[PDB]
C-alpha cells in the first residue's frame, strides 16, 4: 500500500536522491517535450534526415 502523493522522495539516502533526481529529470523533460512541441517540423527534418 503506498499513500497517495507518496514519491518516495524523502526517505533513506541513496534510493530517496535516486527519486528526487528522477521526478526532476522527468519534470525537466516534460518541459523538454513541452518545449520541443512549439516547434512543429524541426525536428521533422530532422527524422527525415
Amino acid at each position: 500500500p503506498i499513500a497517495k502523493g507518496d514519491h518516495g522522495e524523502g526517505k533513506k539516502g541513496f534510493f530517496g536522491w535516486f527519486n528526487r533526481m528522477f521526478e526532476k529529470s522527468t519534470h525537466h523533460y516534460t518541459d523538454s517535450v513541452g518545449g520541443i512541441l512549439r516547434s512543429t517540423g524541426r525536428y521533422l527534418v530532422l527524422y527525415l534526415i
